[PDB]
DNA sequence: CACGGGTGAATGAGGACA
DNA sequence: TGTCCTCATTCACCCGTG
């Protein structure tokens, strides 16, 4: 069922363990990495939609966490780097 | 669709949630940031335009809100600070990230 | 194919200044 | 007051492993 569980936009698949759109995967990863602190400028129960997500980050992010996206599935820097060190330890194995 | 919805001028994009001209963006943020209460020198029904614009702060501000602008999107003095700082911390982390090259 | 990361052009928030 | 500039975020797309 290809609809993003966060904002309702068209979903491209599972991301960090949940059916999401490209925008929410991106939003969610970046938010978790930069350990961002967000606050609702309203009531902290915003209804996220494809056209408002950009605005309440707090709620959008609490929403990713509630549908089950998992920060754990985001590679770490050390992890990315070891990878690059194989994507060129392989393009040098080839 | 372009075209400021408050003044009729050419808009630069959405500001605090409504398509507006650079000037109304400015006007709207200052106003709300002061709590500024205005009172109209005429009849509370001023037709606003790219011209008479700066004349009735009361009506312009009231028109802003009907068009859909939101004081909630104007950043708070606390938020702004956390930004100038969040600018610097990532700044010293790009520095340290450099050294260990 | 599915899903990690990454990139870059567009968005829009604030601010100096005439 | 209103430019016009800076700079962080956003997301459509694309690359590469599994
Ligand atoms: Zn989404
Ligand atoms: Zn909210
Ligand atoms: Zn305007
Ligand atoms: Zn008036």
């Amino acid at each position: 069922p290809r609809i993003c569980g966060v904002c309702g936009d068209r979903a491209t698949g599972f991301h960090f363990n949940a059916m999401t759109c490209e925008g929410c995967k991106g939003f969610f990863r970046r938010s978790m990495k930069r350990k961002a602190l967000f606050t609702c400028p309203f009531n902290g129960d915003c209804r996220i939609t494809k056209d408002n997500r950009r605005h309440c980050q707090a709620c959008r992010l609490k929403r990713c966490v509630d549908i089950g996206m998992m920060k754990e599935f985001i590679l770490t820097d050390e992890e990315v780097q070891r990878k690059r060190e194989m994507i060129l330890k392989r393009k040098e194995e080839e």
